[PDB]
């Protein structure tokens, strides 16, 4: 097996230290020499069987440069994959140990894509688990076209419960423990355990106190493991009624891809409103202690794929149009960049759509690439 | 029993008419449908199997439009690879018959690259007889580029470069264009019409004589098509070829830890620029010199055509063919010609840049090269 170690450097600069079993290089160099001997006519000898010693003195080095170049690349890609690292540039190889008969050791220095989440957009967009194509999207369009409506029901998984709450320890209200019209989506696990798990069953108008202890891994210093009380008031309980998934719900879009795009245009349009909302809420949900997960929008896999296909194209360019190499890279490598791409696109798209701003699709896309890949 | 026909329209417009057997579609619609009721559950039935018509009434028209979209793209690419077509832009599909249970029929209209013919550079670059290893190959190439010829007391033989002066005439009449001076005849290169060399072979410097020969029934000279003639040769000077030694030292400056392949490639281009300039200058002098059957040319390492092809294959991928997985199966001959031009135009601007140490954006020069090579 081949070995690799990853080093982080200044900036988005990483270095890979790959080692390759000597056998690989040595076996291949031998073979090719045997080939050259068998298929090259040398002055003074008949095709095939010529002093091996001779062919080695004429192509020994040369063949080693090629076997070497092939081995580095093949293992650079294999490392990248195994190390789940998405290069944002071409790698610069360096020979550490290329001695004949000895294990191959070389370095692969290069740049990667930044990891820091976008300001105010940290983990704001996510992909469903894993429905297997234009199905999950019809569903996404279904939920986006869904409307929340009040119901005389109680708070249970699925329902959205608007609540007001003010936390306190010994009758003393700590900072950021008071929230009005907070929308708690039962089942979303967005609050410190014990919270939600004690509002379930309550209906509109009820006021009550729940005891909740903050987790050890809790961020706030002054609340870490403190026992607390939250005075809750349930403002209302809504249910989401999803429209039907019938034929007239899909005839609105054209035929073939034109249709499969008219629909993507629509899903995108809604995500523009959903992200705007998600962001506003994020503001209002800052400082609100008890929260242990920021809100988020769900992006159909079909839409993340469109971005991953772009990332692959770009990766192929940075590898000299080596398309097969780009295909070999597993999807999860670009998953992150894709999400950043989708969000920046929705950000810009919302401004453009709202004021009917006319801008060349190509320029916008260039900027999205720049802003997303930061 | 699928049917695919190509129809040439006006100019660079082409149209694919594709028919897909209903069963190909209905099945695909089925597989996806089956694959839905066996992966996700809806509010109504167990996390397991559901009504045939349920999943179908819910995802019928949708899954189908999805499959149709996916299918047109795939057949367009297969149709293009089969027909050896290189689209200049994304195709425009138009459904012709999409009715359920019926055969899928659709057209794909688009344009193809105009057939660019670089003036004075027609077939000037040849790829070592195709249709190995990058370093090994370009070393054999660097070697020949360094070879030099020097006069020797030898007779004209295969491999020898015999400078000569000849003047052909049919019947006492020295026909037009049959006059040449100091023509480097590389024995064995088969550059002249059959029989020309076959009669000079053996002679040496000084020697002035005459020989016969008969033009090919298919020679471009409407006045020489077959008529036999006579050239008054004159072996000016015989030269021999001396290639450098191919050993450990001849390649050190190219070691993985020494410039590497990039240094070597740079060296080969550096040499080729010169050869090309010479080849172009030699192109002219030989124009209208009847007797010469093949236009001169320079040899390019496939390693360098490959670099160009990769770039072009990736570019075809973006234009049409969507994703990279699709470009990964496009055949090489689809881009052989455009690659050769990229190399050529690349040496044209290269020589001008190196000679005057002109500094310019490597990315801009490429764009320019790309454009001149495709001329679209």
């Amino acid at each position: 097996h081949m070995q690799v170690t990853v080093e982080t450097l200044e900036g988005l600069q990483r270095r890979l230290n790959i080692t390759v079993p000597a056998a690989n290089i040595e076996d291949a160099v031998a073979a090719e020499l045997r080939n050259i001997a068998k298929n090259r006519r040398f002055d003074g000898f008949r095709k095939g069987k010529v002093p091996m010693k001779m062919v080695a003195k004429m192509y020994g080095k040369a063949v080693r440069q090629d076997v070497l170049g092939e081995v580095m690349q093949r293992h650079f890609i294999e490392a990248i994959v195994k190390e789940k690292i998405n290069p944002a540039g071409a790698p610069t190889f360096a020979p550490v140990e290329i001695g004949e008969g000895k294990d191959l050791v070389f370095t692969a220095t290069f740049e990667v894509y930044p990891e820091v989440e976008l300001k105010g957009l940290e983990n704001i967009a996510v992909e469903k688990p894993a429905d297997a194509d234009v199905a999950e999207m019809l569903e996404t369009l279904r939920k986006q076209q869904a409307t929340w409506k009040e119901v005389d029901e109680a708070a249970e998984n699925g329902k959205r419960v608007s609540i007001d709450f003010v936390g306190s320890i010994d009758g003393v209200e700590f900072e950021g423990g008071k929230a009005e019209n907070f929308p708690l989506e039962m089942g979303a696990g967005r609050m410190i355990p014990g919270f939600e798990d004690g509002i379930v069953g309550k209906t509109k108008g009820m006021e009550f106190v729940i005891d909740v202890t903050f987790p050890e891994d809790y961020h706030a210093e002054n609340l870490k493991g403190k026992a607390a009380k939250f005075a809750i008031k349930v403002n209302k309980v809504e249910a989401r009624e999803l429209p039907e998934l019938n034929d007239e719900f899909v005839a609105r879009f054209g035929v073939a891809e034109g249709g499969v795009d008219a629909l993507k245009a629509e899903v995108r349009k809604n995500m523009e409103r959903e992200l705007k909302q998600a962001i506003k809420a994020r503001i209002k949900e800052q400082a609100i202690e008890g929260l242990v997960k920021e809100n988020e929008i769900q992006v159909p896999s079909a839409l993340i794929d469109q971005e991953i296909n772009v990332l692959r194209q770009q990766a192929a360019q940075r590898f000299g149009g080596n398309v097969e190499a780009a295909a070999q890279l597993p999807r999860e490598l670009f998953e992150e960049q894709a999400k950043r791409r989708v969000v920046v696109g929705l950000l810009l798209g919302e401004v453009i759509r709202t004021h009917e701003l006319k801008a060349d699709e190509e320029k916008v896309k260039a900027l999205i690439t720049e802003m997303a890949t930061a």
